[PDB]
């Protein structure tokens, strides 16, 4: 019924890390790192694998943040994104065929250039606040419903 996703986000104490896709799925949007979890691996050491392949960053201990899921109308997997967050990386950010990295202020995150979601669970992010949410969208610009609730363990 559903397929498991990681994402990262990069999380500093005055900035964090956000990619830019060149092609595929989110392309043209700011995002956290991440994709697809696969056969025999944790989903922690995908997150860590995904942060290595898309930012060229190595992260040690991953904190997880949030779990989400998403349905898009008229297709029939949904998406379960288990999201982490890291403040201690190694290497600096490698922009490559794929991903463009950039640092962002906290206050310049740049929302209108995001995933809608992002403006409803990112504040909780940077407020180290945990959550659980779902968002049904129509494409990949209209969110038609969508529930998000702070938890104590994701
Ligand atoms: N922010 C946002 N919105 C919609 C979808 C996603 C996503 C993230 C990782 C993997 C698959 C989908 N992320």
């Amino acid at each position: 019924a559903s397929r498991l996703y990681t994402l990262v986000l990069v999380l500093q104490p005055q900035r964090v890390l956000l990619g830019m896709k060149k092609r595929g799925f989110g392309a043209g949007r700011w995002a956290g790192f991440g994709g697809k979890v696969q056969e025999g691996e944790t989903i922690e050491d995908g997150a860590r694998r995904e942060l290595q392949e898309e930012s060229g960053l190595t992260v040690d201990a991953l904190h997880k943040v949030g779990q989400i899921v998403f349905e898009f109308v008229g297709e029939p997997e949904l998406m379960d994104v288990h999201v982490f967050c890291t403040d201690s990386i190694q290497g600096t950010p490698v922009e490559s065929d794929e991903m463009r990295p950039c640092w962002f202020q906290l206050d310049q995150i740049p929302f209108k250039d995001m995933w809608p979601d992002d403006s409803y669970w990112f504040p909780l992010l940077l407020q180290k606040k945990k959550f659980h949410g779902y968002f049904k969208f129509q494409g990949q610009d209209t969110i038609l419903d969508y529930t998000l609730r702070e938890v104590d363990t994701v």
